[PDB]
């Protein structure tokens, strides 16, 4: 061996290995040890030296990744990371959990992610062009529609979709959907910017119909939302639009909070889209109407926003990985938050899971605070890219409204795949809410094991 | 010349080129000899050795082969037989025959067909496993999604076509429909295990409707099936749903016979279907309940079944070809047997065939026995196949409502081709049943030397 | 950044950086500082999953990997190591170390390194075939004759060679010098067994011709031999064929040391080959004639040989990285060594260099132990490789004198290459040895640099 330390990878492992193991499953299918031992390890890893030219004529170095870690299911998919942090490890967490949440969509998608430590912060749009053309110079020998297909992700938008999409065209000279997220006119689907955010919303209200029996929804209910990129925008769209009020936004230097009740507008989230799409800071637009208003808006430099919204209803990280720690889940559950969903990929800490659990059996019904897992609740985007290929591959253009009642359908299945597969595998005690997290690594798993299996990855 | 003896294939060409030259046909289009002289070489054959490892460590040695027939309707498409017999000869009357089968889908389809002197039985799954990884190692060279597509046939089931699909995956690093006959969660169509069964029993239903002028259905008839796999399991399964009763199946050792009036259930085809996963002989399950009840079953060794049934109104021969002597032709004759449709690829015999053409010449209407040959009433699998294609290049996967539609429609109009046809070209005296045989030969083929002619193949 | 530890890959880096910097190089072209940050991120990294079999039927699986660290000179070229210990931080030292050894051979070879944590001990030759075979299913799609040309290295023998050219042979349909180090009758070439080992005691000839003016060489020389493989085994027998004593021997169990006066033997030497052949350990042959003749022979498990040599006049490091201590560098100073030349990669800890290199510093002439780097004294192996694939592409077999006499001047040039260029850029006080390792860094280096330049990977 003599293996690396991989940190984010390792614990996105132990968490999907530990709930496997606190079930039934492996007393039914002991065997699939082995196909987790097989599965963890990815069938394919491209790094690259990525050099590009920037606005002085300077040669820069960047670093360049694609994780190809699963392919029973379908062509790998999954989308590319620009941010400095990025490196094997970051996107192995990535491309692994892509594996399960790929399989819970019902589409023929394997699991995959990619990147570069490359910071778009700071950079002018012709160094973003560069870098993404020199990128995809290398990278374009290794993906393809039938092979594998990225998209964006944290500093990966339509505008690098672009850039990116060109550059394969030109080397490869095929037009075809190996990208998604791609523009309106070149191969796009209509619902991909909305996908992730408006999915994470539909997941929950599933959740809110369940544990309450029906009687709520997200009509009146307190939302508190991390980032302020496309997840957590479209999230706050799809709150705002079902009667719900979004309480708060953050990015990587402080939170924007709603002071008081009331709630972020779709004006005012427009304008955040559009200060982020010049990469700026929330902090840069607080000087200035709207958000200068201190009786409506509290920026709050270097902090997040869990401690700071008081009573909420609902929690939706939407930003990055390991942003609830175990402290900030207990003061959620103390201000009263009953729903706590993943936008972001591994969005909770180890220790905030622990504890929403924790406290889902200890409570029953309503009373608990019901956590449900990123490849869960925020596979919508990858969903949506799945039919964005499909439309591709048809050669067509789907409507708004076809596109939007398949990712409703797709999340009500994935809801209720992960409740029904808790209830068969871990049972829990009468009254406790099965728990989503256990269900949909179960069901997720099981789905990609089974598919090993039949094509002879494993025996 | 100097060419080798290929009695199978003789066989197919001779009785194709009968049915042509035994109509009008050459008389309107004399041209479309030359198209029968181009069509019947085949455009490419690969042949290639496969050394696999047995579970001793032992270096084994068998032959591999795909026959890449006609393309001129589409990509090449067809089966995978691994089974002792196999050779060229063999698998160029399979690859003959699904050229025309293919025309009359009214998808785009070519004809071919492959596989393997390999001998699935004895062998452990292990050992399957390292032949389907050695034999697809060199068969991945010369296949594809848009260039040829395989499937099963005897001896490859879903499960040899998961380790097919998987090397395919590993070597091409590509996801795509390159074999169908796929599993559910890995590009598999619904209803393609039930296709090729439902479709012989489908078609079977219009031969009846049209004889006896809606009179009678399959509902209260008995029905002689043989073989015991995939086409004898499904055509069972549906004779059984539409009111019939199916009075044998049978395999390589010997015939299981319904003992008088009854039929087979779908929980003993179920335990059959079982058994033969594990690549047991019937003769292995007649000792035990409930095949061991001799009031229900008659095993008989070394028997077809066709003399042993007593009266039957319906016989499927749906194991291989050439399972239907001239005697036994005349015996289901004479035991009032007044529909014969091929499950099995070229399953009567020359002399079955005469025998029974000859007496719907010779008895006016219902009397005649009316006999449709595998490339019409067999078409079912291939057709879903096509269907299985046509989701995979869509990225969605269908219901089996709108996949089992889709094949009763096809096989309708598969009838009512080779019906009118037969009307047209090779009229028959007042009274007397048209020759599906004739009337489906003269459709496949027309359709395939016209799209021949356009393409360049001959001119 | 958030770039991983790489120590032994950190380490060849700072050694390397160093020489550099100590020198006037970057005062004459400080814009080589530029040349050295892009050099150092290699242009491509492989990982991949590698499944096989065992001989029990179980899978297995370990990590495969290929570095193609720069091609500016060549295609890619450079050894697989198959180990326990294998990661990427040491096949990105082997391979960064590869590009500047192969830029002093004088052929168009680019530097690289690949291998598994697949340990070959305890392996049958069935389960090593097996992993081969599973090996290149993968790495075929990323190297060839004009890409990468791999060959052996520690635990890749010319078995291993064999079974993954085979594996090569027949999913890629072509037949070239994709690997060197092949087997006689297909492809390989005379002298590249005996080219590492050889070449190292030309390189040293040249050392001691130069330090004591003509006046000694190999002839009555003790020389302290580690390791017990290709390098080790070829090395002993140059040595003893000029006239030198062989003194010790080593494997990763322990040392197998002459006793008093006298040398290993070409007939011992071949025995040790055989009981390598079988993996097996020199603790294995010690019970029996001639190894158990405890007056010859002296077997200390755990041990190096260094510290147990006694007097020695010749130190040839022979085995893998890392394996002279500081310590041991001054016990050999010690015991009157005066050359100290590395068969393997980084054999000497940085303490090792650092400590021959003030000995050489404060002693003038002869008196001075004279360390010369791997990448110089090694160089011999990949030289051959590279005249392997020129046979190869002329498809042509040379002479074992032609390719030895080629060797010799390979081996004499990269001597003076190196002695020439410290004398010019690192020119040392008047009566003191010229750097190798100074010398045959920055020799290496400008040339990688300049042409990286030339082809506008950096500017
Ligand atoms: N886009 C998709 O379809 C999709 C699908 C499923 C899951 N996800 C996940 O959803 C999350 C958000 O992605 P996105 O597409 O919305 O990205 P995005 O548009 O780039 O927005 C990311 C947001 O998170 C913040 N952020 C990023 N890295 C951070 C860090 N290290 N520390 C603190 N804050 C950080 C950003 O702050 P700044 O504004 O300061 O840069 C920004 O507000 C990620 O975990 C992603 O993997 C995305
Ligand atoms: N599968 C398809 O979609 C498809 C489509 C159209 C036509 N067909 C044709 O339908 C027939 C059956 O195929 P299948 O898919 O059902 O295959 P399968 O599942 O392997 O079953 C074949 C059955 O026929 C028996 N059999 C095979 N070769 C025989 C021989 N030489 N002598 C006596 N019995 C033999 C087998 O006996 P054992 O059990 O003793 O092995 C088994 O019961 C073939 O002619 C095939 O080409 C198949
Ligand atoms: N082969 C070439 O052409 C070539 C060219 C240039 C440089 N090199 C370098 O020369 C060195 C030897 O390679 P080779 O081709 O001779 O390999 P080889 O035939 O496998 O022999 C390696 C020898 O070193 C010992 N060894 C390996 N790893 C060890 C460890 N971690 N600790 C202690 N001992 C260890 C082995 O011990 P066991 O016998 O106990 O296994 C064996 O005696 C390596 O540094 C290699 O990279 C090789
Ligand atoms: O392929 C995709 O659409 C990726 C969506 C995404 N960034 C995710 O699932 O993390
Ligand atoms: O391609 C296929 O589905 C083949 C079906 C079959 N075995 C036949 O038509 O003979
Ligand atoms: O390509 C080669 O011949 C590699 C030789 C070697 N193992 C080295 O230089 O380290």
């Amino acid at each position: 061996s003599n293996l690396p330390h991989e940190p984010e990878f390792e614990q996105a492992y132990k968490e999907l290995a530990s709930t496997l193991e606190n079930s039934t499953l492996f007393q039914k299918n002991p065997e699939y040890r082995k196909a987790l031992a097989v599965v963890s390890v990815p069938e394919r890893v491209i790094q690259f030296r990525v050099v590009w030219e920037d606005d002085a004529g300077n040669v820069q170095v960047n670093r360049g990744f694609r994780v190809q870690f699963n392919s029973a299911l379908g062509p790998y998919k999954g989308g590319l990371r620009f941010h400095p942090s990025v490196n094997l490890s970051i996107l192995k967490f990535l491309g692994f959990e892509q594996i399960f949440k790929n399989a819970l969509t019902g589409l023929n998608m394997g699991g995959g992610k990619g990147g570069s430590d490359f910071d778009p912060k700071g950079k002018s749009d012709n160094e973003i062009r560069r870098f993404c053309v020199s990128f995809m110079t290398e990278l374009c020998k290794h993906i393809g529609a039938d092979t594998d297909v990225p998209a964006g992700d944290i500093g990966v938008t339509g505008r690098e979709v672009g850039f990116l999409f060109g550059q394969y065209r030109k080397i490869r000279n095929q037009w075809e959907g190996v990208l998604t997220g791609k523009g309106g006119s070149w191969g796009g689907s209509l619902i991909r910017p909305e996908a992730t955010g408006y999915g994470v919303v539909y997941y929950v209200e599933h959740m809110i119909a369940h544990a309450t029996n029906g009687q709520e929804s997200f009509k009146g209910k307190r939302v508190a939302i991390s980032g302020s990129g496309n997840v957590a925008q479209y999230a706050a769209l799809k709150v705002i639009e079902l009667g719900g009020s979004v309480v708060s936004l953050s990015d990587s230097q402080g939170s924007l909070i709603i002071n008081g009740e009331g709630s972020f507008t779709p004006e005012e989230i427009e304008l955040i889209a559009q200060t982020k799409v010049e990469r700026k800071q929330l902090a840069s637009i607080v000087g200035a109407a709207p958000f200068s208003d201190a009786n409506k808006f509290k920026y709050i430099a270097g902090a997040r926003p869990w401690v700071h919204v008081g009573k909420v209803d609902v929690a939706l990280p939407s930003a990055t990985q390991n942003e609830i720690s175990g402290e900030e889940a207990q003061v959620l559950i103390n201000a009263g938050c009953k729903f706590i969903a993943e936008g972001s990929n591994m969005g909770c800490t180890q220790e905030a899971i622990d504890t929403f659990e924790a406290h889902r059996t200890a409570n029953a019904g309503a009373a608990a605070i019901w956590y449900a897992p990123g490849k869960a609740a925020n596979a919508g985007g990858v969903a949506v890219s799945g039919l964005e290929m499909a439309q591709n591959s048809a050669r067509l253009s789907w409507t708004s409204e076809e596109v939007d009642a398949r990712l409703k359908d797709i999340m009500r299945d994935c809801f209720k795949n992960g409740l029904e597969t808790a209830q068969e595998y871990a049972t829990p005690a009468e009254g406790v809410l099965p728990s989503l997290v256990t269900g949909s690594n179960i069901a997720g798993f099981t789905k990609v094991a089974a598919a090993m299996k039949d094509q002879g990855d494993w025996w």
